[PDB]
């Protein structure tokens, strides 16, 4: 008998139905950052990687597999064919193109998403690709999924950056500094000044000029620096990876473990915040095993409200063009 | 409008079903150490506690809950009624009560086990109650489950104890010391001297008298000291908890994450190792999401085999005297 | 040639000095819950246990040791003698007398002061630089006492104070709101226990003020009766003692979280008890829970929560009461 | 007046000394992988990165810093000046240069260490050194010679990742996790490394005793090939993605855990082994070593066949022959 049979007696005809499987689409800098953050956080019993770059894809798979001894995620698989992603609980989209673009990313999602829904009919979708609020909308429409099951990473990372930057000025950990960046991801995002606090102590109430032009401490520049920081880090090393990857794994955690934590992520919010279009904006969302199930209604100033509505009309205008 | 409804908009009206539920039956010292160990290892998304001591049950529950902020297991339930354990992946039995002290344990299982299988038809059963090999046989009979899905902790703790003590003699961590205690849990367990090693260096080869009465270094007393340690700790503190708890949680980790790691636990080994009876003995077991799917076939000495054979017959002898 | 020397060739003569050593004083329910939580969060490379009950002490030690294979804390030691705790970064005190029939609560405290008068000088002698974390009740008072006896700067003597009650408050809070305690924010401050102060104006989710949304929040006229949530917090230890005879798992996790902020110099803000004479309008040498930045040097700063008049008044009254009991004490 | 001062009362002055600081030298693919692995296993309360590429360096530090909310390592710093590395308990070296010749390549790496290692030592006199740059067996020796450190404190990752690769492939053939499969690759890193066939087991069951052909060319199941697969898998991945990262960073992180927590686990790492295993020259080879807060404290003496010992001897000759020709 073969050596395996000499050592090991098989007692069961083993059906491999993956139970907490997660797929990352795209093995770029971001895709792999998510992959390794997830692997180090023990969130999956199986991980799949999909891409059209097959050698790259095979390498990253092998390189990951080689650290199995050190991980608690027993199976890693890769392939250009989406059968490898079958039965995923969560599929994270990092795929994108390298003029105005979005229609091509739309074209890319036109192939990818249906392939995804085909092999994981019941999965949650987490889109990280930029422009994130648009592509999330695109993935949502192509997928046929209810809105709770299609999430955009939105302002999650920028909120983490803002809390980090807050912690540097205040001299305490980002975990203890609370602050929310909502709305359209990127340059038009909203620093919700009224919500910034340590230990329940409002900063805007302590210091009413917070975030204004007359602000002697120039806290408005804190938001400014978060909106830039991506570009600035790309200027330095060529892309960003580690921080985005860590922020996505944080989201996978709440999803996989049904935590019902609140995160600033992009959800389809028609019917809320005065919004009347089918668009995705970042609002504090309760995140759990069913995707986004609830959303916190934040009290905004009247211009904060007009600002949100402007983003909705912006994204929609851009959406009105695109074709699926 | 309730304050909750002012704060949160409900975007989804969803239902229940836990994806990685674990139940602990019995909230005495061992069951609870299993829970806290499981809760601190993030193995579950829901934990059920069940017992017949209703106050104790409720108190232990609320106490765990008060620690949510520090845990990543969002739902903890308890109750005397077994519906609370519905849809568990794994159910850990620590319930128990002359030598009809077994029969009374049998009558307990007669109540608990059918209740367990009613609410979680597809669960893996993990029996810890002593005498563990017999009690795992009993839940197997009562449950109706296939053998791969009924597991006794058997010799898993005693092997870890063995490996700890080994690392004391050698001055390295237990993680690095290898050695197996197999077969019948308790005084008649088998220290497989030939398997003991560090980094693949056979101890019994460097030192042929290993384990013998002639052994100047008396390594036999090491196994005796493992077999007595429960009695010694009970002698000092009244019972053991923490080590058995950590040991059960490590089993739960193989199951919940489908690690296919090899552990010394008690399995229904009829047809292997020369055994022809319906009995459970600890042998090195491949453990995953389907319970025990494979068994390592350890090369035993004729003296080691006859010793396992004798354990089979005394176990079957005890089981015959039970009323079901 | 011994089997060890046949297998293992020694190259270094080891003089073992622990780098991240934690000591837990007291191997009762609370002490061991602290111990196991700390063991499983990998916060120390050496753990030591002391008590006066020697069999119990040895039993717990061996039990934890037999779990070594599943842990990453390589050395666990115990003994009645405090040399076993030498060179600790953190020493956690859970020792106390249990009441009698019988004795007034003042005389029970005094007996505890008699316990601390033996323990703290032993602790300080063998880990001169440690941080002290006092868990024993009444915690504000016994932390002041540990402060006085040790002769440590205040930054290095911490009371667990309202740390657990705030976590409880957040949990009860997330049960009402359908959100995980992690995302719910609210602080219990001041004196541990009945006289603790639920700071209504800071409660929030996502930085949204509950108080602003619901101006009745935590008033007598409040129709949703949120005050009762505070009462639930205040009573929850009692309620749990009625059910199971003591509490452990919760207090243990909450201590280990404090331990993690210390061992890892995180400077997270926790609701813990500190010497705040001179702050928050307090004129006396007392410990009260306020939000403290917690790190490798203990408590380095405290957040100045804006309190209402009545809330300042509850703290100052709590300050008078503690100072009053503190005077009646024999050191 | 200021907002911070309004919100926060300061009670303690700064005496800020890192207690568990790790420095990673080099922020290439391997350095960063080590860094994120160390960051996600919470082994340090301060991380420091150093390199000569100043932009890339500041950029990498910054990306890690933006993830702080999701980490429990409160301070991350970087710069071209080794003063940022001071009071490291652990210092991981991944620096290096890429017809040149083995020898001329080695010498330029030696020239980098002549600048780097003395800077590491000036600032962390008591640190452990852990070299990863290839050829590691040689560059760990250069690190030891230059640093003036006692051998217990200079460690080369050596065959650690390869042993792990070997247990992974073992596991695939056997249908069990790599954690439950045991095998040891020792000797000189790379293709001259020795797969110790007689140690390979599961549950203490010796595979070679079951399958006596194991290792040899008389083997129908060609188990000898698994070691070739390991030896080759590095460049197979480089062939496919340009380099490797995730696996080496994970392996290094596991080593750092043993050191930082003083675990005294046994790892296959490269250590100065003149005197043991029959080696006469000043040479670093991978042997099982017990690894703790003072570096390598003990070595497990494996029982080697006559041929296996011959291999280690020949490696030691090749290594020394090279070092003998280097300019320090
Ligand atoms: C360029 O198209 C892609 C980029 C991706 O991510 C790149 C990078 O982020 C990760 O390596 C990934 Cl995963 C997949 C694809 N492509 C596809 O599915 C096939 S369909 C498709 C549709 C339009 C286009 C195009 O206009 O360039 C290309 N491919
Ligand atoms: C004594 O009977 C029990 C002990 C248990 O665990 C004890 C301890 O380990 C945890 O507190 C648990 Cl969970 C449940 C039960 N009992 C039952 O379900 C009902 S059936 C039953 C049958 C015979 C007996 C008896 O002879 O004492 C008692 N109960
Ligand atoms: C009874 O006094 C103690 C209780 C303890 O903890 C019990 C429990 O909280 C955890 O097991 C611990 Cl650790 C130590 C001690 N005792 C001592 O150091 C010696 S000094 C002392 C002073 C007054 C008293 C007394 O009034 O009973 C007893 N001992
Ligand atoms: C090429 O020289 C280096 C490479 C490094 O890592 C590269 C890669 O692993 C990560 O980007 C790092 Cl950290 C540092 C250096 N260089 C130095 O200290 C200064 S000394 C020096 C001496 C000779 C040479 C040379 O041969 O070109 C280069 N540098
Ligand atoms: O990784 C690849 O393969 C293509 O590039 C991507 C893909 C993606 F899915 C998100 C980002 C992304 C998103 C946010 C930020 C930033 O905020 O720093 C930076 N990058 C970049
Ligand atoms: O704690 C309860 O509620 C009842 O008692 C039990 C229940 C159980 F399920 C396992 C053990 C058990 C098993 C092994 C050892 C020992 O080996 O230290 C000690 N105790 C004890
Ligand atoms: O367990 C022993 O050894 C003696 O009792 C103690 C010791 C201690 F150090 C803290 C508490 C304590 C503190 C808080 C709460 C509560 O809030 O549930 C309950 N108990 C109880
Ligand atoms: O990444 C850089 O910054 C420069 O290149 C290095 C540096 C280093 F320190 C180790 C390796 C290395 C070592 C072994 C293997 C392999 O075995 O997969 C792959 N790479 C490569």
């Amino acid at each position: 008998a073969a050596l395996k049979d000499q050592l090991i007696h098989n007692l069961l005809k083993e059906e491999h139905v993956p139970q907490n499987k997660i797929t990352v689409v795209g093995v770029g800098a971001v895709g792999m950052a998510c992959a390794i953050s997830i692997l180090m956080k023990d969130l999956a019993d199986e991980l799949a990687l999909v891409d059209v770059m097959e050698d790259k894809l095979k390498g990253e798979m092998m390189d990951l597999q080689h650290g199995s001894l050190f991980l608690r995620t027993p199976k890693i698989v890769s392939g250009k064919d989406y059968s490898v992603t079958a039965n995923s609980k969560l599929v994270i989209i990092t795929a994108g193109a390298r003029l105005n673009l979005v229609q091509r990313n739309v074209n890319i999602f036109k192939f990818i998403i249906p392939n995804v829904v085909k092999y994981s009919p019941h999965c949650k979708l987490l889109v990280v690709s930029n422009p994130v609020d648009i592509l999330t909308y695109v993935a949502w429409k192509i997928s046929g999924f209810p809105k709770n099951r299609v999430i955009g990473s939105g302002c999650n990372l920028d909120s983490a950056r803002f809390r980090y930057l807050m912690g540097e000025r205040l001299g305490v950990h980002a975990l203890s500094c609370h602050g929310w960046i909502l709305g359209e991801h990127g340059d038009s995002s909203v620093p919700v000044w009224s919500g910034m606090n340590v230990a329940g102590v409002s900063l805007k109430t302590l210091h009413p000029e917070l975030g204004t032009d007359a602000d002697k401490e120039q806290w408005k520049q804190v938001h400014k620096q978060v909106v830039d920081s991506a570009y600035e880090v790309i200027k330095l090393k060529g892309y960003t990876t580690w921080a985005i990857g860590l922020s996505v794994a944080d989201l996978a955690e709440s999803i996989m473990k049904n935590l019902r934590r609140v995160h600033p992520i992009s959800t389809m919010l028609k019917g809320l915040y005065g919004i009347k279009e089918d668009v995705f904006l970042s609002v504090p969302c309760v995140l759990g095993q069913n995707g986004i199930s609830d959303v916190v209604k934040v009290t905004l100033t009247s211009e904060e409200e007009a600002h949100l509505k402007k983003s909705a009309d912006t994204l929609w205008g851009i959406q009105k063009e695109l074709q699926f």
